[PDB]
């Protein structure tokens, strides 16, 4: 229906806003674009499901997220990928892991403060009906 289409449109608007706020944070610059294979050729080898904030925006616009829960799975993926690819004790690796966890924590905190639980439940019930 139109009302359900309106619901998913509000979801996309909400998700773009959250993603924009993550993307403009200087700590998260490394997560804003896909990894350049010329600079890092072994990334595609090690990480089977690459994810970044530009790709999240593309997925929002392609209507790939019908719930905030599905969006958070991609946020979690950005974080888990970073933990996986940068596991060493070296400061470079520890910095990116800390930033990855901060990105995840920040996304969840924004959602906790600004997502109405009943809006998410409506999205989930529309999703499950299809
Ligand atoms: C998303 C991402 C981008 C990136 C770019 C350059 C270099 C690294 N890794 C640091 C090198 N260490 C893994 C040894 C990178 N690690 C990442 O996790």
């Amino acid at each position: 229906s139109m009302q359900e289409e309106d619901t998913f449109r509000e979801l996309r608007i909400f998700l773009r806003n959250v993603t924009h706020r993550l993307a403009i944070d200087k700590r998260f610059r490394v997560f804003t674009k896909p990894v350049d294979p010329d600079e890092v050729p072994d990334y595609v080898t090690v990480i089977k499901q690459p994810m970044d904030l530009s790709s999240v925006i593309s997925k929002i616009d392609l209507h790939k997220y019908l719930t905030v829960k599905d969006y958070l799975r991609d946020i979690d993926l950005i974080c888990s990928n970073a933990l996986e690819y940068n596991p060493d004790r070296d400061p470079g690796d520890r910095l990116i892991r800390h930033r990855a966890c901060a990105l995840r924590d920040t996304a969840y905190a924004i959602i906790k403060e600004e997502l109405d639980e009943d809006f998410e439940q409506l999205c989930e019930e529309i999703q499950e009906s299809r």
